[PDB]
């Protein structure tokens, strides 16, 4: 059932979120049915609240929202967004990208991320399938379902703490001492996306939770004494000290045909210690992106921007947040 002004539906894809179609206003329309679970309501409210406050060329917008006229009759919510042609995940299954496509797509990811981070927001699930593309090579970041307001003072957690965001794009600190409440979480994922664009393969394809950290240390090598000193947890320190010494796999052996400036930026985004990891503004200013770098054309948000609310209260908040799209 797709009850939506919008006609001639055509299937694009599906996932845990629900189903996404194309339709004539040509737009994208996704049907969300989250009201039976608190977690689904939280993700829906984050997506809506955030995307409605953001206005940026490299961030997907929300054009319209369809739902019943009362809270009692609201069972689904339809979100209308700009139609794109594909995503980076699908493109990388069939095309090897030239360096100048990688450079421009990376520029756009970091331009959008500058804006998100300037609003004090973390995306927390950056990956190729969340980067939408068209034939004119415009790139738009999507899926803010796991987004949060940054909170570096409460980022600390114990060793091997469970995490929801996509495993292959998790920074090493997620497995050691971090809840993913700092902007450095997103820079790591962007580093993983760059590596993936360079070889059409995920750089750190962990098969399970701790294997993710095995893959990261397998390439970066053993962390320095200084980086071990920044690790707060007794258990995380003991674990890292227990491992055999491993030397760093050089970027030019993993990526023998990549541009040397792309590999220098990659090295800086994939820095083990999050305190030493390059920030979004510094990455935009890196020599690899010099042809595109223009701070005057990299806008920021006008002002900065659930866990213990029951699903019923979250449904009322979603109802209120979507009220602006009703007739009159
Ligand atoms: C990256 S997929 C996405 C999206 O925005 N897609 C999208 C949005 C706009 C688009 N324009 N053009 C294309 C497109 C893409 C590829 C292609 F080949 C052609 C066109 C396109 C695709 C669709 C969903 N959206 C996130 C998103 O909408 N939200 C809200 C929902 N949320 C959620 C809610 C419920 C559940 C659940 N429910 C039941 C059982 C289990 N789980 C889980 C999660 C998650 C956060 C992200």
């Amino acid at each position: 059932v797709f009850d939506v002004r919008y006609t001639n539906l055509s299937y694009i894809g599906e996932g845990a979120y629900g189903m996404v179609c194309s339709a004539y206003d040509r737009v994208a329309i996704k049907k969300i049915s989250p009201f039976e679970h608190q977690t689904y309501c939280q993700r829906t409210l984050r997506e809506i609240k955030i995307l409605l406050r953001f206005r940026h060329e490299n961030i997907i917008g929300i054009n319209d929202i369809i739902r019943a006229p009362t809270i009692e009759q609201m069972k689904d919510v339809y979100i209308v967004q700009d139609l794109m042609e594909t995503d980076l995940y699908k493109l990388l299954k069939t095309q090897h990208l030239s360096n100048d496509h990688i450079c421009y797509f990376l520029y756009q990811i970091l331009r959008g991320l500058k804006y998100i981070h300037s609003a004090n927001v973390l995306h927390r699930d950056l990956k190729p399938s969340n980067l939408l593309l068209n034939t004119t090579c415009d790139l738009k970041i999507c899926d803010f379902g796991l987004a949060r307001v940054a909170d570096p003072d409460h980022d600390h957690t114990g060793f091997l703490t469970e995490y929801v965001a996509t495993r292959w794009y998790r920074a090493p600190e997620i497995m050691l001492n971090s809840k993913g409440y700092t902007k450095s979480i997103d820079i790591w994922s962007v580093g993983c996306i760059l590596a993936e664009m360079l070889s059409n393969r995920p750089i750190f394809p962990g098969k399970h939770y701790l294997d993710q950290l095995n893959h990261i240390l397998g390439i970066l090598g053993s962390p320095s004494q200084e980086d071990l000193n920044c690790i707060i947890n007794l258990k995380a320190r003991n674990y890292l000290l227990s491992l055999p010494h491993k030397n760093k796999v050089p970027w030019n052996r993993l990526f023998p045909n990549a541009d040397s400036k792309a590999l220098d930026l990659l090295d800086k985004m994939l820095t083990f210690n999050p305190h030493k990891r390059i920030e979004v503004e510094q990455a935009l200013a890196h020599p690899y992106l010099e042809q595109y770098y223009d701070p005057s054309d990299e806008p920021i948000a006008e002002a900065p921007f659930l866990d213990d609310l029951p699903k019923e209260k979250l449904k009322e908040l979603i109802f209120e947040e979507t009220a602006r799209f009703q007739p009159g």
